[PDB]
């Protein structure tokens, strides 16, 4: 379970991470390299190596990384906004090939994004 | 239906829109303003204001955004991947409040998302 990345063992537990939510089908923790004051992640427990790889029948489970994601951001108190994130392949950016979803805030964000 | 704001005109289609894909749930067409080569939005028919207050019941709707999304980079030929963002409220750089998924490709995307 968890997959073979960096998120696998942080999901197996192995490896500790700053975890702020957790349930039955996803985890959320701050990010190492924050690029914001506020900067977590939201991954699903289920192992989806990026969002291209994703299903139809993992629509619900990735709607419900937003959901907690936005619920997330209420607790850390960003009530100006934030911005989600989610990175495909080489040109998104992605380097760890488990899907995961980037929620920042707690200052503007700029345009273009990236 | 669709809402008042400048989306909800282009889901009444009293505005048109180059829109590349429409299904009962949602439609996607091409940012207006593009910030890379490919630049396209999907949005649901249904008038959610801001993730903030979209609700539990919302997931796989919101799944369904980037299912949509990733198909499109599909067929607009995004093999070297892409980045999708949401964003919320001021900080998120909000302006249009109608829930959007933006997904940009076709060229490198950089770090920090803005
Ligand atoms: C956007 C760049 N590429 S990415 O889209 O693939 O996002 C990966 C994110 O996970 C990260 N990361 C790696 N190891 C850990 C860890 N142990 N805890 C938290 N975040 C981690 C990086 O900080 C990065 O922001
Ligand atoms: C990121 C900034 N703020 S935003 O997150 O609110 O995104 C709104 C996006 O919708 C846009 N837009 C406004 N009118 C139209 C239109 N008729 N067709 C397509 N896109 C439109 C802007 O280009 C902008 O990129």
């Amino acid at each position: 379970p968890g997959g073979d990345t960096i998120f696998g063992k942080i999901i197996r537990k192995e490896i500790p991470a700053k975890i702020i939510f957790e349930d039955d089908q996803c985890l959320a923790f701050h990010d190492i390299s924050p690029q914001a004051p506020t900067h977590f992640l939201v991954i699903p427990k289920k192992h989806i190596s990026q969002i291209s790889a994703a299903e139809d029948a993992d629509e619900s489970l990735l709607g419900h990384l937003m959901i907690v994601g936005k619920k997330c951001a209420a607790d850390l108190g960003l009530k100006k906004g934030y911005r989600m994130v989610v990175n495909e392949g080489s040109d998104g950016g992605q380097s760890v090939y488990h899907v995961h979803l980037h929620v920042l805030g707690g200052r503007q964000m700029n345009w273009p994004p990236g």
